[PDB]
C-alpha cells in the first residue's frame, strides 16, 4: 500500500509524502482506504467536534445562552482574527469568567496575514487569542455549571475531561484502553485512536444532522451532534478563518459537509448522505479521514481536495474554490513555475 | 532501509520521516549509510560551492579580487542580513555591475528574525537580498570576465551555465547525461545526482583542503577547493547567519568541517583527516550527505547532529553547541513539555 504525494522540479521528484486514509460509513465499515487504515493517529484539533459534544451534553451548559457562532467557535482552531477574540471574549462574560481563568495560551496566529498586523503592531498574543480558545471557555462552562471548581479544567481528573475521554470514546465505539491520551498545544489532552475510527466519528456528525433533517426522532447525543454539524456548516469562518482551507471548503458545499483540520496533518470530513454518498456504495452518510505520516499541511490540502475529486464529492464547480490547495502554486522568486504536485495513490475498496 | 526519525507526544507517534544518508571516503566509496544512499536527490544550494568552483575557475575572475568572505558568500544560502547585503554590494562594486543586473528576485528571509524586522518595517525585499545573491553575483562576474554579456548568465545556453555543469558533473564523477537539471528558487539551473555524489563533492573539499594544508603538489582545481573549503569555515557566518545551523556547526568545530544545507532538507558536510575519521576506518578525508524524505528541516539537523554524534566527529563538548537543534524543543504554548524526538535507525556499515 505505497500511496505517495510527490513534489517535482522540473519532473524530477523534490519531495514524497506518505498518506493514510479512511472512508468509512455511517457505522463505521471501512470502504475505501489509502496506506494504513487504522493508523494509530493523534486526531489533535480533528477531535473538537468530540470535546463541543462532551461541553453540549454538561448539564446546565444550555443556562449560558451560547450560539451557533459560539458552538462554531468550540469546535474551531482559528486564526485568532479579531471577530474570534472578540468572540471569545463575549463568551467568557455569558459564564462570569476572566481571561485570568484560561488555562490555554498565545501563538502566533495560523494566518500569516494576521500575524504580520500582529508583528507591524508589536501584538504580544494571551490567552483568549489561542486558536482553541473556544473549546477552552467551553470547558470552564462545564466546570462550572456542574460545580466542578474552575482551577484545573483542563487536567485530566476533572471531572470535565473524565467527561471529554468517556464522550470520545463512546463516539469512536472504542474501549477506553483503546483510546491514549497527550497533552496538545493548548494544554489540553488530546486523543489518539486509529484514523479509520476519526472518520466514523464525523460519519456519526453527518448521519445525525441527516437524521434531524429528516423529522426523525433522536437521542439527546444526536440532537447536539446535529447542533454541532449545523454550527460549523452555518458559521465556518468560525471553525478557522478567511482564506483557511476548512471555512473556504465548507463555504463550497453550502451545508452538504463539515470538515476540520488537525494539527501536524490530520484531516477530518462528514458528508450527508447523497447522490455521491449512494454512487460510493453506503444508503448513510459517510467519514473521510485523512494523515500525512510526516505533517506537511500543504500536501494535506493537496491531497484532501484530490481525495474528494476522486469520490465525486460536490461538483468541478464547488470543488474549483478550492484549486489553489489542490494543484500548489510552485513559482521561483522571479515568476518561473519550477514544478508540481502529483498524487501517486490509489484508492483500494 | 526503512530507517526513520519520529516526533512524539507523550511517546505516542506523532510524524515519522524517512532518512537517506551517505558517509564516503576522498575517492566517494562508501562507508556507511541509511535509507537510500545513492536516491537520485536535487542537491539545490548544497550544490553552491561546486558552483563557486566553476566561478573561480573561470578566466579573468582573480583579477576582480574577490576575498575569501566575498567567496564565502558565493557558496551561501544567506539570512540576508544587512551584513550579507553590504557584501553583495561590495561584490558587485568588484565587477562594476548594478542590482539592476542580477537575476534573482527577492524573498521572505531565511531567518524570523530578520523577516519580523522587514515586516515591522515594510520592507520589500529586493535582487540583493536573494539568499544566493553571492552565487549570482559570482557569475555575472565570470560572464563578464570572459565577455559572455550579462544578459542571461542565468540561461543554461549561457557559457557560464555550460562550465557550471560541466563542473558539477566532473566534481560528481559523473557523466553529463548521469546529471539532471531544473530550475531553482533563485532562478538558476539546479543539480541533481545521487545522494552518494553529493557527500562525494564534500569528501573532496575536505581532502583538498588537507593536502594543501600538508602542502603537496595540487592541481589548481584542488587548490581552489582547498580555498573555498576555507573561505567557507573562516566565515560561516557568510555562508547563512546568526543562529543558523550551518553557521553554528563551521564555528562549533573551528575549521574541521565545512557543512551547507539544501532546500528540502539536504545536508552536506565535508570533514577534514582526524582521529574520529581514522577510527571510521579510512585514511582520509570523509564525506557525509543526508536527504529527509519529506522535506523537514527540523527532522533534518536533529538528524545530521545524531549523526555525527554516532560517527564521533566532534567531542561531546563540541556538539553540545547544537543541543537544541539534536532534540528539538517541544513545549506547548503554557510551558509543559509535550513530547520529543527520536532516532530510531541504524548506521549500517560497508
Ligand atoms: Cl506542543
Amino acid at each position: 500500500s505505497e500511496d505517495f504525494v510527490v513534489t517535482d522540479r522540473g519532473g524530477i521528484v523534490e519531495n514524497s509524502h506518505r498518506v493514510h486514509a479512511a472512508v468509512v460509513d455511517a457505522k463505521g465499515r471501512l470502504l475505501y482506504a489509502l496506506g494504513n487504515p487504522t493508523r494509530m493517529t493523534l486526531a489533535r484539533s480533528a477531535a473538537k467536534p468530540a470535546q463541543a459534544l462532551a461541553i453540549l451534553e454538561t448539564e446546565g451548559v444550555a443556562g449560558y445562552g451560547f450560539d451557533d457562532a459560539d458552538i462554531a467557535l468550540m469546535c474551531a482552531s482559528h486564526s485568532s482574527e479579531d471577530r474570534h477574540i472578540a468572540r471569545t471574549r463575549a463568551m467568557l462574560s455569558k459564564i462570569k469568567a476572566e481571561e485570568a481563568d484560561l488555562r490555554c495560551g498565545g501563538h502566533p496566529s495560523l494566518s500569516e496575514m494576521v500575524n504580520r498586523s500582529w508583528i507591524k503592531q508589536d501584538f504580544i498574543p494571551t490567552a483568549v487569542c489561542s486558536n482553541c480558545s473556544g473549546a477552552h471557555v467551553g470547558m470552564l462552562a462545564g466546570a462550572r455549571a456542574i460545580g466542578a471548581g474552575t482551577d484545573g479544567y483542563h487536567l485530566p481528573d476533572h471531572p470535565m475531561q473524565g467527561r471529554v475521554k468517556r464522550t470520545v470514546a463512546e463516539l469512536c465505539d472504542l474501549d477506553a484502553g483503546d483510546v491514549e491520551w497527550g497533552t496538545d498545544g493548548c494544554n489540553l489532552p488530546t486523543p489518539a485512536f486509529p484514523l479509520d475510527r476519526l472518520g466514523r466519528i464525523y460519519a456519526k456528525l453527518a448521519s445525525a444532522a441527516d437524521g434531524s433533517d429528516a423529522g426523525e426522532g433522536q437521542s439527546t447525543r444526536c440532537a447536539a451532534l446535529a447542533h454541532i454539524f449545523r454550527a460549523m456548516a452555518r458559521h465556518p469562518e468560525m471553525v478557522a478563518g478567511e482564506g483557511r482551507y476548512c471555512t473556504m471548503l465548507m463555504r463550497a458545499f453550502d451545508g452538504a459537509l463539515v470538515g476540520k483540520l488537525g494539527a501536524d496533518a490530520s484531516y477530518a470530513i462528514g458528508v450527508r448522505a447523497s447522490d455521491a454518498t449512494r454512487q460510493l456504495g453506503t444508503d448513510g452518510a459517510l467519514g473521510i479521514s485523512v494523515k500525512i505520516e510526516d505533517g506537511n499541511l500543504e500536501m494535506l490540502y493537496a491531497v484532501v481536495t484530490e481525495l474528494l475529486e476522486r469520490l465525486g464529492i460536490g461538483s468541478p464547480d464547488v470543488r474549483s474554490q478550492l484549486a489553489s490547495f489542490h494543484h500548489p502554486q510552485r513559482v521561483n522568486t522571479m515568476g518561473v513555475t519550477t514544478g508540481g504536485v502529483s498524487f501517486p495513490f490509489k484508492l483500494r475498496g
